[PDB]
């Protein structure tokens, strides 16, 4: 009827939103999701322990990759962006070699070391990187890189 | 009851963009809020004319921290951020001693001076920085840093 | 009853509008014509994986057909500060015959810098512009920042 009309802009209006949104999303801030989790590349140079925290103030934790779907993606995402490497939430700083994701969950069967490593170089290796092949790599965790974070849908 | 259907998906599609809206208002662009007024923090590193016109650029103005409520907001803002000092909406460009925010408004009881300002140091101090504690200092307006835009809802 | 309701959804969804136009605007800094949208991407890139990259977005590099558009996005270098950046034109496949990214022919209107284009050295089969808003052919290989065009359609 004459609302129609009104609510016929409407459903225009709302569909607009959400394709601008889609936009907004994908091609501005150029964000990545799953059923369960959203990844963001947050290309700010930080050490671990501020990349955490940046994370952590968004309100999420370092990209945890737990199986080969999640760490999959999060290789093609830090491939389009060009990137050589980010942080992500892995590290063993609390027992040497006794590796633990950022949510203290332990390590498990899954995981994507490269050849010989970790090799923890020069007794001053304790966090973890991602290179743009989508494997892991131990590294000081006062260096300085891009870092990627990851947020649960709940 | 299809259009039953129908208004029931577009209300589920609303509440989906006000929810994806929200995640990208704070997980990325990280924007502070009130009830009357939104905070971005730049960082870019401009000089206090640049920042302004920045600011009015993107249809705000330097935030002007005129109680301890917004102060508080924007001196946590800053923190979280990992950041020690900002451009602030606060100068005495046209009248030395005499300090007005960026919409002209006067200077009034409430300040966050740190002690000893503002001293107006060697004579050539005229716009204002706010470092992480919240305190505010006077600086050479040729300085290059970081600055906070404040925006109206209304 | 039904028409309160509905004023109410009016409310709702022109708040979201709101926000969304500040995001986008205030934040995201993009520029934005009444049939397009231009984005500025700051990664240098080659021609070629520029080109890719604004597709994967679901766009193609920035097609100043016009004066309006060529202007917007001059002030759009301006107010980012950049010197230059990839744009959506080029005479790959034949030499002297520009097209722009939609294979759509070149014409009248052109914002060439003086002596452009020269195809320098015999190289230059892709176009830059700078931030008075002139064009000026460069090789393909050249790696820098670039602007992507969306279409509002
Ligand atoms: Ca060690
Ligand atoms: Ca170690
Ligand atoms: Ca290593
Ligand atoms: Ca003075
Ligand atoms: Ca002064
Ligand atoms: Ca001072
Ligand atoms: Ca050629
Ligand atoms: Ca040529
Ligand atoms: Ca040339
Ligand atoms: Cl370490």
């Amino acid at each position: 009827s004459q609302l129609r009309k009104a609510i016929g802009e409407m459903d225009n209006q709302v569909s607009q939103l959400t394709s601008e949104l889609k936009f907004i999303k994908n091609a501005v801030a150029g964000v990545r999701e799953t059923e369960s989790k959203i990844y963001l590349l947050v290309k700010e140079e930080k050490r671990y322990a501020d990349a955490q925290l940046s994370c952590q103030g968004r309100g999420g934790t370092l990209s945890m990759p737990k199986d080969e779907a999640a760490n999959g993606l999060m290789a093609a995402y830090l491939a389009q962006a060009g990137l050589a490497r980010v942080f992500i939430g892995i590290n063993d700083l609390e027992k040497e070699g006794a590796f633990v994701y950022s949510d203290h969950s332990p390590m498990r069967t899954f995981n994507k070391w490269r050849s010989g490593e970790p090799n923890n170089a020069y007794d001053e290796e304790d966090c973890v990187e991602m290179v743009a092949s989508g494997g892991w790599n131990d590294v000081a965790c006062h260096t300085t890189m891009y870092f990627m974070c990851e947020f649960d849908k709940e």
